[PDB]
């Protein structure tokens, strides 16, 4: 049990595909090829956000830049302006987020809810941080506890589940999940693969890391997102479809070859925030 | 820790002490502590605890033979149970045909008409009632469809007695109060027949809605019953993201209005509360209500 809910956060489970892996058992056909899904929706505002957005929040206080009734700012495609609303509405900061205008209006719903102001990027809250040094930019982009957060959090849970591991395959961002999770993962198991999916470059980037990035199309990232829920049940998100895209290459290729994989692949977030699009 | 399937990937939520929101915290010297615990069950396969029941149902069904694939399965519903149903169904290869209200929210025919399930907009005129009347017409045109009927198979009963009650009793021993909804009955039934085995004094609470009797509804399993109406509920429901950051349903916010009505008592009385309430799903679903916008 937990004493809020910034706690209850993180060890999220890990679930087979058997029915999208290319080959679940070992057989006379050849050995294994698996994906395995780790669900990180379920996190306290549904997305995988919540571990940078608290790490960082936690990490400016424990500096002592952050202090009461600070205003933070950040900019934001959405997940991690919920995360950071969520966080500072219990810690008693203001958050104003800067977001394209493209977003779905259940972001935008979400984030009035928790009481953060919304500007409608990265360009305009820097300039806007340096109009006014009271408020505090954590820099999602940039901020080493973003990458923290994978590095101690969905790293080692994944190792500790999936042991037998060959590839770790999440979409590239801010690049903190793949960077922390990838630079865990590198450090620990001995010729590990490290996939990245792009749709078709921030201080956090580090080149040495990606052992493949695959540039995936908005219509093969939906399609896969249906298949998803078709055939496994996972209501996944939009980048959970062109992840799984991706996985599924690194997968083709493993049953190409005849050799064992054991794939895990990262549900940054649920299909609830996408409803609006029309994309379901 | 990790599962082969996402049937497996059910239960075992986070109870999270609400501290902000307990009519007292910690335990000290103007009175011993009152306080909330949430069970989030909208940590669950399809962001419901229907998850539990929707799937035991569908196994125990296996079992006794009274499924086999292809089979087309129906179930009157207000969204919960269809959507888990419909999660079930793609994993197990059945077929789904909801009986639903058409009062209800825009984004659970959306979920529901992804996974793929049939959809009868049963009339608003008389809600569940309506609902159950029409799945039962419909149970009787083609007897090879499987009705599992949510509001009396003991299998929903039972996924709460296995499950809901022993995590609960595990996570929080010192427990003086269970909250929950009642609508089927299962929840407050199988949680509260398990706890009440085990926790000496303990007060099994319901709320519902300000028709039918279920068949799972055993009234000696409950102390209590409150009604709250739709506005309390909605004010309750904004209140608990606001100071504890859940995002919960509406359906919380009437267990939570329960729930603070029993708090404040005993803070009052002078008595010790240990209140577990069942935040039974998240606010995704809700949102297109305006519920959540500004009062
Ligand atoms: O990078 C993604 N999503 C994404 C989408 C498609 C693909 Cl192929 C990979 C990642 N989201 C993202 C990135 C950086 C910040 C945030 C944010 O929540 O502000 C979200
Ligand atoms: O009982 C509720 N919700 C509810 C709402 C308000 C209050 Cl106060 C208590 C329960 N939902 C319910 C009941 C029975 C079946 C289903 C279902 O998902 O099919 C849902
Ligand atoms: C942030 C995010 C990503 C990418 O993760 P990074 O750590 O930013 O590279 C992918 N999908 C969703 C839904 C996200 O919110
Ligand atoms: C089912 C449900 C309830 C009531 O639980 P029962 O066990 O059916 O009595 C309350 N709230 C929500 C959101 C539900 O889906």
């Amino acid at each position: 049990r937990y004493d809020s809910l910034l706690q209850a956060l993180g060890n999220t489970p890990l679930v087979g595909l058997q029915r999208l892996s290319p080959r679940w058992d070992d057989g006379r056909d050849g050995p294994h090829v698996r994906l395995w899904a780790k669900l990180e929706d379920r996190n306290p505002t549904g997305s995988i956000k919540d571990r940078p957005a608290v790490r960082m929040i936690e990490q400016a206080e424990a500096d002592g830049l952050l202090r009461p009734g600070a205003t933070i700012l950040e900019p934001t495609s959405g997940n991690t302006g919920i995360s950071l609303a969520m966080a500072a509405r219990l810690k008693g900061y203001r958050l104003i987020c800067v977001m394209p205008e493209n977003t779905s209006v259940e972001r935008r719903q979400l984030l009035e809810l928790y009481g953060a102001q919304i500007i409608f990027a990265v360009a305009t809250a820097k300039e806007l941080a340096a109009t006014n040094p009271s408020w505090v930019m954590l820099y999602q982009y940039g901020n080493p506890a973003n990458t923290d957060s994978h590095y101690c959090g969905t790293g080692p849970e994944l190792l500790a589940d999936l042991p037998e591991i060959t590839h770790f395959v999440a979409g590239l961002g801010t690049t903190g999940t793949l960077m922390g999770t990838g630079r865990f993962l590198r450090e620990h198991v001995a010729n590990v693969k490290i996939v990245a999916a792009e749709p078709r470059v921030p201080e956090l980037y580090d080149p040495e890391i990606l052992t493949a990035r695959y540039s995936v199309g908005a219509v093969d990232a939906v399609r896969r997102t249906r298949e998803l829920v078709h055939t496994e049940g996972i209501f996944a998100g939009i980048s959970t479809g062109a992840v799984l895209h991706a996985a599924l290459g690194v997968g083709a290729g493993a049953l190409a070859a005849g050799e064992r994989a054991d794939i895990a692949l990262v549900v940054a977030d649920a299909g609830w925030k996408y409803l609006s699009t029309g994309a379901y």
